[PDB]
C-alpha cells in the first residue's frame, strides 16, 4: 500500500539535489530546453526517463529499491541539468547500452522542446571494462617509425567514380610523393565503378611498392564498411591477407555495435582501424539539441577506435577551437580534467585505455599548417585531400608540398622558409592563397 | 580541361534542367544557407555528397564526372530536389546511402542547418534489399489474431526489476489479456538482471500464459548488445527456449548489426520488433537531421518486421499528419507524394513484406479511439505505465487495455464497454485528466 | 645518471608510510615473520618483490615512473603489513594474475621465515572485470 | 615433448649450462623497452631472456604488444650473433582457453618456446597447454610462482 496509482510529477521522486555523485555513478550533463513544465521538472523526466521512471506509478515499484536504482538530478545550473546514474543500470563494456538509456528516449518528449548531451562522465569501474584501442599513437609509431612530427594523410579524389586502377595510380603518385597514407573515401564501399575485392588488391600494390620506392613505412586505408557486420569483417579479413596494417570503418554509419566486432578482430590481427565519424553532424553539430562530439569521442576511444576525426577549425567543416581542444584530450590523455572553457564538464579517467589519433581533415591546405600545429601538437594526421591532387601538377606533387609544410613548421621554421627549397610548394601556397574559411574560438 | 584552384560548386552541379530518371536516387534536402546563396548551398551538398570536392582535382579527368555527380534539379523555396545516379550506391546496403546522403555534409560551414526530408530510393536498388520476414500477414497467421490491433506493453519500471519478478509481470499483464509484452529498450545484461535468466524466466511465463489462455503469447526478449556477435550470441538462446520473437535497438546498435540479426532471425522463423532508441536526436527539430520518414523506409527495406512510429497523443512528440506518412510507407506497396503527410516523391516497395507500426508511450484507454483513427487494424499499441499502473496491477490493467482495445475496433465506446467491465471503468477514471498536447 | 648500480635496502624504495590508499588500489594484509632483517625491510621486501623490484637496482628502472607502478607498505600495525598495489599491475578478470604477483615468489624469500596473506581489498573496479556466480 | 637433449639439439648448445634471465623491472615497462632490454641481453651473451611470472597481458603491457616486440628483438640478435636465441613468452592467463590463444600467437611470430606459471593457473590448464605446444613444437618453460605457499615449512 505504498503503492499510490495515477500521476505524480517527476520531480517528486527524481530531483534530488541534496544528492551526493559517488565515484562509480555515471553522471551525465544535459542542456535542457523546457516546454510546457519548470526546468526542474523537465531536468527530473529526463532523469526518470532514462533510469527507472515511466509517465504513472506502477505497482512494480514496490518490487525493487528504487530509490538505488533510480537517476538523481543532483545539480542544475541555468540551462544545465546534472544527473547522476548508478553503476548498476549498465551493461558491461557497451557503448551500446549507455546509449539506450541516455539518448534512448528522452530527446523526443513533448515536454523537453530541445535537448543536448553535453558531456560523461563514465566512472572508471566501467571504464576498465573496455578494451580500447588495438594499436593507439605510441604503438602505430613504432610500426612506422615515424617519431616528433604528424602523420599526412589524404582522401582520393574524387569521392565516387574512379575505377581501381585509376584509385591504385592515385594512391601510388601521392604516397611516393610524401604522404604517410592515404584512403578510401567514406562512401567508397563496394558499387559498380569500383567493387571492393579489385579496390583493395590495387591499392595494396601501390603501398607496397611507394614504400619499397622511398624506403618509407606506407598504407592506405582501405574502408571495410558495409551494410552488415559480417560482411565488414570478410573485407577486413582480405585486407589483412594482402597485407595491409590498416583499415577504416564509418563507425557511426555502420554501428557501435558493428564497429565493436570489428575492433575485436583487426586486434586480432594487429591492424589499426582508422575510424570515420560520417553521419555525426546529423547530431552532434546544432548546440542546442543532439549528442555533443566529445561523448562520441569517449565512447569511440573505449569501444577501441585507433584514429578518430575531430576536425579542422579553419577548413571547410564546422568546428570550435576550444572545443575542439578538449575532443583532442580525451582521444590522447589518461586524466582529463574539467574545463567548461574546453566544453569538458567533468573529470574523466581512462584507466590505462590506449590513446587514439586525432585526425584533421576537410577543405585545408598548405597555409593552414601553422594553425593546425597550435591546435593538435605533432601527435595527430593532417589530411589532404583536394589539398593533395588539388596541386596544378598533379598528386605526387601535391604530396611534395604538403610533407615540405608539414615538416618545416613541425620543426620551428616558415612555409616561406620552406618554400625556397621547394618549388611544388610554392605552387600550392599561391593557389590557395585567398582560400580561407570561417573560424570560431 | 583541368583548371587547378577553387570554383563554385554550382558550376558543375547545380542542373535545373536536368531530367531525373527512374534509376536516380532523389533526396528532398531542406537548406538554410549560410554565406553563399541557396543554389551554391544546394550545389556544395550535391558534391561533397557524390564525387565533389572543396577545389578542382586533375584526377576528375579520370572519370565522367558528369555521369557520376549528383545533380541540384529543382530549388523550391527552401527545399533542394537532388538525384544520384545509381551506380553510386552499394546494392542492400542502407548503410552505404548514409554514408553519401548523410555522411558530411550536414557539417558544412556553408549551411547553417540541413534536413533530409524524404528520399526517393528507385526501384533497382529497392530489388537488392530483403523488407521483413515476417511482416503483418503472416504474424496474424502465426498469432491466429486478425481484424484488430495487436496488445503490447512495455514492463516497468524500466530498470532494477529481479529477472523472477519480470516473469511475475510478464505472467500477469499476458494472462490478463496483452498479445506481446516486451523488455525496456534499454534492459540488456545488467548486474540486476542478467539476460540468461530473464530470457529463460519470461519465456516460462508466455508459455504458462499461453496454455492457460489457449491463446498466442509473446514476449520481445531484448537482444540488442555491445556488439553482433553478442547480439546473435542472445538470439540463439531465445530461438531455443522456443521464442518466435526478439526486441531488437536497430539504430544504438546500428544498421550494419541490425542486417545481420534480421538474416539470422529469418534463418530462425523470428519476428525482430525494432526499437527506435536514439531516433529523436536527429528525427525531432525541424531546422536539422533526418526525417524519421527516410528511417521508417530504411528500416523496412533492411528488414524490421515492427516498427514504433509514435502516438501523436502521448508523452511522445509526434504530428499526426507526418505519422500518417511514415504508416504508409511501413504497410503499403506504392506509396504516392503527398506533402501533406510529408511524403516528396512516390516510393515503390516492390513487393517487400510490410512492417508493422507500433504505439508507444504515455498512452491509456482514453487513447485508443484516436489511436484506432490514426493507425485502424494494422499495428500494435503498447501500453506499459498504462497496464502496469492499473490501481489493482497488471492483470487488471491488461483486462482493461484488452476491452477497450476490442470494443472500439468493434464500434462500441468506453463507456458503454466500461458498464460491463469495472477494471475498465478504473483506469478511465484513474487517467481521465491524463492529455498530453496534440499536434496535427 | 639517477641510475645508482648495487643493493639496497628494499625499505628505501618499498616503505612509504605516507602513503594514502587509493580506492583503485588493491590492497594487501600480511602477517609477516621477518628472518634477519628488520620487520619494515620484510615488509617492503614482498611489496617490492611481488610489484616492480628484484634484489639489486637496474638500470632499466629509468624506462619507467617506478614511483606509479610500485607497491607501497603504507602501514605496519604489529606483524600485519598493509600494502597497497597500482590497479595498472593487474590483468583484468584474472585472479591467475593476482595470484602470480601477490602470492608468486615472495613467500620462499630468505629474509621472510613465514607469510600469511590474511585478507585482500580487491578495488571495484577490477571487480566489474569478473563475472561471477 | 621436448626435454633436455632435444633442446641442446635445436639450439646446437652442448656441454655447458643455458644462461637466461628475468626482464626488470618486473611490471611497468612498455612492450617497446622490453624489446630493447631482450635485444641488449640475448646480444651480450644471454640464451634465453624471459617475462617475469606476472607480466600477463596488463594496461603498461599488453600481450600482443609485448610478444611480437620481444620476438622481433629474439630474430634481431640470433641473427646477428649467427646464435641460436629465445624469449619466454608468458602464456599465463585467467582461461586455458586465453592461454591456448596466446600460445598460438607466439607459435605464429616464430617463437619456439613458451613460459606458463602452471601452478597458479593449475595443472589442468598446464595439461592442455603441454600438450598443444608438443603439437606445435615448443618448449614450454614452466615458473613455479606459488608453490612456496605450501612447500616452504617443513
Ligand atoms: O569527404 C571529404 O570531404 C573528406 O574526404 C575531405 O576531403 P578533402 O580533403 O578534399 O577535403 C573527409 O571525409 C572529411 O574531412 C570528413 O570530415 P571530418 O573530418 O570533419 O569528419
Ligand atoms: O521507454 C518507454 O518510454 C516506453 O517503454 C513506453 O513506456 P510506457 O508505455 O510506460 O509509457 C517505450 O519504449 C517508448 O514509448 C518508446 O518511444 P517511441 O515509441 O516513441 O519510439
Ligand atoms: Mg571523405
Ligand atoms: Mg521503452
Ligand atoms: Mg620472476
Amino acid at each position: 500500500d505504498a503503492y499510490k496509482a495515477g500521476v505524480r510529477a517527476y520531480a517528486v521522486d527524481y530531483y534530488v539535489p541534496d544528492y551526493i555523485p559517488q565515484d562509480t555513478d555515471l553522471l551525465c550533463a544535459f542542456r535542457i530546453q523546457p516546454r510546457g513544465v519548470d526546468m526542474i521538472e523537465a531536468a527530473a523526466a529526463v532523469a526518470a526517463e532514462s533510469s527507472t521512471g515511466t509517465w504513472t506509478e506502477v505497482w512494480s515499484n514496490q518490487l525493487t529499491d528504487i530509490d538505488f536504482y533510480k537517476a538523481k538530478v543532483y545539480a542544475i545550473t541555468g540551462d544545465i541539468a546534472y544527473i547522476a546514474y548508478p553503476l548498476d543500470l549498465f551493461e558491461e563494456n557497451s557503448v551500446v547500452n549507455i546509449m539506450s538509456s541516455i539518448v534512448g528516449n528522452v530527446f523526443g518528449f513533448k515536454a523537453v522542446g530541445a535537448l543536448r548531451l553535453e558531456d560523461m562522465r563514465i566512472p572508471l569501474a566501467l571504464v576498465k571494462t573496455f578494451p580500447g584501442p588495438r594499436v593507439g599513437i605510441y604503438d602505430e609509431r613504432v610500426w612506422s617509425n615515424k617519431w616528433d612530427r604528424p602523420l599526412i594523410g589524404g582522401t582520393v579524389k574524387p569521392k565516387l567514380g574512379l575505377s581501381p586502377k585509376a584509385y591504385s595510380t592515385i594512391i601510388y603518385e601521392c604516397l611516393s610523393g610524401g604522404l604517410d597514407t592515404s584512403k578510401d573515401d567514406e562512401n567508397m564501399n563496394s558499387q559498380p565503378f569500383s567493387r571492393w575485392r579489385d579496390r583493395f588488391m590495387y591499392a595494396q600494390e601501390a603501398v607496397d611498392r611507394a614504400a619499397a620506392e622511398t624506403n618509407e613505412f606506407k598504407g592506405h586505408w582501405h574502408n571495410v564498411t558495409a551494410g552488415s557486420t559480417e560482411e565488414s569483417l570478410r573485407r577486413l579479413e582480405y585486407a589483412y591477407e594482402l597485407g595491409s596494417r590498416m583499415v577504416m570503418f564509418d563507425f557511426l554509419t555502420a554501428g557501435f555495435a558493428a564497429s565493436a566486432d570489428i575492433f575485436k578482430r583487426a586486434g586480432e590481427l594487429d591492424m589499426i582501424v582508422h575510424c570515420h565519424r560520417a553521419m555525426h553532424a546529423v547530431f552532434t553539430r546544432q548546440a542546442n539539441h543532439g549528442i555533443a562530439m566529445r561523448v562520441v569521442a569517449k565512447w569511440l576511444r573505449l569501444t577501441g577506435g585507433d584514429h578518430l576525426h575531430t576536425g579542422t577549425v579553419v577548413g571547410k567543416l564546422e568546428g570550435s577551437w576550444n572545443d575542439t581542444l578538449g575532443i583532442i584530450d580525451i582521444l590522447r590523455e589518461r586524466y582529463v580534467k574539467a574545463n567548461l572553457e574546453h566544453g569538458l564538464y567533468f573529470d574523466q579517467d581512462f584507466g590505462g585505455l590506449k590513446a587514439s589519433w586525432p585526425v584533421a581533415s576537410g577543405g585545408i591546405h598548405v597555409h593552414h599548417v601553422p594553425d593546425l600545429l597550435k591546435i593538435y601538437g605533432n601527435d595527430a594526421f593532417f589530411l589532404f585531400g583536394g589539398g593533395t591532387h588539388g596541386h596544378p601538377d598533379g598528386s605526387r606533387a601535391g604530396a611534395i608540398a604538403n610533407r615540405a609544410a608539414v615538416e618545416a613548421v613541425s620543426a620551428g621554421q616558415t612555409l616561406q622558409q620552406a618554400a625556397r627549397s621547394c618549388p611544388e610548394l610554392r605552387k600550392s601556397l599561391e593557389l590557395w592563397a585567398d582560400v580561407k574559411f570561417e573560424v570560431v574560438q
